[PDB]
C-alpha cells in the first residue's frame, strides 16, 4: 500500500511537506502516492505527506479552517477560484520566486494560474470534458460518433427511440450545464459582471430540461454516471476525463472516447477544465519551501506527467511530456490518450472569482437541479440564480 510506504518514508525523514489533496480513491489517489514514493525515495531524509481531506468540497472546508486555526500544510490541491480566495489573505508563495521554471508548461494551464501578471500555481491534475460512449451500442443501431451538437441531439434520440430508454446520461450540474452553455455561446462574464440567466444559460438549461422531457436524456442523481453504469441502455455522456479508469473498470461494454461535439464540423466543442493546481502556502518554514521547490519541479518533469496522465486520464501539463517514450508507448497503444489531449486544446475556464466554489453548488447546481428534477421554469430558476449571486457578490 503506497500510503503505508510514504508513512514509514516521512517517519525516517528530519522535514515533512504536507500536501492536503481532494482525491478519494481510485487511479488518482494511487498515481499521486505512487509518484510520492519516488520523490520521498530520491531524497535524503525530506519528505511530501499526501493528506486525503474528502473530496475537493472537504479540502477547501478544511483549508478555510486551517486559516482560522493558523495552521496551513506545505501545500495543497487548488481551483483557480480557491488560488483568488487565498491570494485575498495572500496566503499563497508565488511559484517563481522558489526558483520553478514552468517554460513548457501549456499557456492554457499557466494562464488560468497568474493573476496580476503573477503564477501562483502549478497545474498538476488538469482535466478536461470528453465525450464517453458505448462503442457497442452505436455499432448496434449503426450510428456514427455525432460531430455536432445536431448529430449529438439526433443520436440520442435515435438511440433512446431503438432502446426504450434514455441513452444520454448526465449530473444535472454547473459542469455538465457548461460544456451545453459554452456551446451555444454562452460567456459567465458581461463586462467583467457575472451572469447566469442570459440567454444561452436558459437555452443550455431548457436543452437538457427538454432532454429529460422527450426521453433521450436520463438524470442522474446518485454516484457518478460511471457508477450508475449497468441500470438500463448507455450511448453518452459529456464528462472530465479523469472518470477514464473509473469509466473502464465499471463498463461491461467496448467504451469509447470522443472530442466533444461542436457547434459545426470545423471545430470540437469547448470542454470545460477541470482538476487542479498546488499552491505553496507562505507561512510553510523555509525547509518545506524547499521540499515544496524540489516537488513541483518533479512533477512538471515529463516522466512524471506522463505517468500521472497515462495511469490517470487526466492531460498532461507540459510539452516535454508528450515527447516521454512512456507517453509514447501508452499513446501508440491507446488512442484515447491523444482523443484526450486534442479535447484540451479547446478548453475552457469558469471564473476564477472567490466566491465561485459557492455559486457554483448552491446557486447554479441548485438552479439546474430545480429545473431538471423538479421542473421549474428553466429562466425561473435561472432569475432566482442570478439574484442569489448578485446579492453574494
Ligand atoms: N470544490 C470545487 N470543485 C469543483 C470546482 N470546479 C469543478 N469542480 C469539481 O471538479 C470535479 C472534477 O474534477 P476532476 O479532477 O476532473 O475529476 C475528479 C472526479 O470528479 C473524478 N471521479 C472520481 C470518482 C469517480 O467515480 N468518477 C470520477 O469521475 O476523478 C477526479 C478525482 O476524484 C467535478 C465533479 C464534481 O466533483 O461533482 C464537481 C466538479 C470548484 O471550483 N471547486
Ligand atoms: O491552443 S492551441 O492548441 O490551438
Ligand atoms: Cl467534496
Amino acid at each position: 500500500k503506497p500510503e503505508d510506504v510514504i508513512k514509514e518514508q516521512c517517519a525516517r525523514a528530519k522535514v515533512v511537506a504536507e500536501l492536503w489533496h481532494g482525491f478519494t480513491g481510485g487511479a488518482p489517489k494511487a498515481a499521486l502516492e505512487n509518484l510520492v514514493v519516488e520523490f520521498n525515495k530520491a531524497q535524503q531524509g525530506r519528505c511530501v505527506r499526501p493528506v486525503p481531506q474528502g473530496g475537493y468540497r472537504d479540502l477547501s472546508t478544511k483549508i478555510k479552517a486551517a486559516f482560522a486555526a493558523g495552521k496551513v500544510p506545505t501545500m495543497a490541491q487548488a481551483f483557480e477560484n480557491n488560488i483568488a480566495l487565498y491570494l485575498e489573505a495572500k496566503a499563497l508563495l508565488p511559484i517563481e520566486s522558489l526558483g520553478v521554471k514552468l517554460q513548457g508548461v501549456n499557456l492554457t494551464f499557466l494562464n488560468a494560474v497568474r493573476f496580476g501578471g503573477v503564477v501562483y500555481g502549478v497545474p498538476f491534475n488538469k482535466s478536461i470534458q470528453v465525450l464517453y460512449y458505448n462503442k457497442d451500442l452505436l455499432k448496434k443501431h449503426g450510428v456514427p460518433v455525432p460531430a455536432t451538437l445536431e448529430e449529438f441531439v439526433a443520436a440520442a434520440k435515435k438511440l433512446s427511440r431503438a432502446e426504450g430508454g434514455p441513452v444520454y446520461w448526465f449530473q444535472p450540474d454547473a459542469s455538465t450545464f457548461a460544456y451545453f452553455f459554452f456551446n451555444l455561446g454562452g460567456s459567465y462574464l458581461k463586462d467583467g459582471k457575472l451572469v447566469l440567466n442570459s440567454k444561452e444559460a436558459v437555452e443550455a438549461l431548457t436543452l437538457l430540461q427538454n432532454g429529460v422531457k422527450e426521453g433521450w436524456a436520463k438524470p442522474i442523481t446518485s454516484g457518478y454516471i460511471n457508477q450508475n453504469l449497468g441500470s438500463g441502455p448507455y450511448a453518452f455522456s459529456v464528462d472530465t476525463s479523469a472518470g477514464y479508469t473509473y469509466y473502464l473498470r465499471a463498463a461491461k461494454f467496448d467504451l469509447g472516447v470522443a472530442t466533444l461535439p461542436g457547434r459545426t464540423k470545423g471545430q470540437p466543442g469547448y470542454g470545460l477544465v477541470q482538476g487542479t493546481n498546488l499552491v505553496v502556502f507562505r507561512q510553510a518554514s523555509k525547509e518545506e519551501q524547499a521540499v515544496a521547490k524540489d516537488f513541483l519541479e518533479f512533477v512538471l518533469s515529463p516522466r512524471a506527467q506522463a505517468v500521472f496522465a497515462t495511469a490517470t486520464g487526466y492531460v498532461p501539463v507540459t510539452e516535454g511530456a508528450l515527447k516521454d517514450p512512456v507517453y509514447q508507448a501508452y499513446a501508440a497503444e491507446n488512442p484515447d490518450y491523444a482523443t484526450i489531449v486534442r479535447q484540451s486544446r479547446y478548453a475552457k475556464f469558469e471564473p476564477a472569482l472567490a466566491e465561485w466554489e459557492q455559486i457554483r453548488f448552491d446557486i447554479l447546481g441548485q438552479a439546474i437541479k430545480e429545473a431538471i428534477l423538479n421542473k421549474a421554469d428553466p429562466k425561473a430558476a435561472l432569475d432566482r440564480a442570478q439574484k442569489l449571486a448578485e446579492d453574494l457578490l
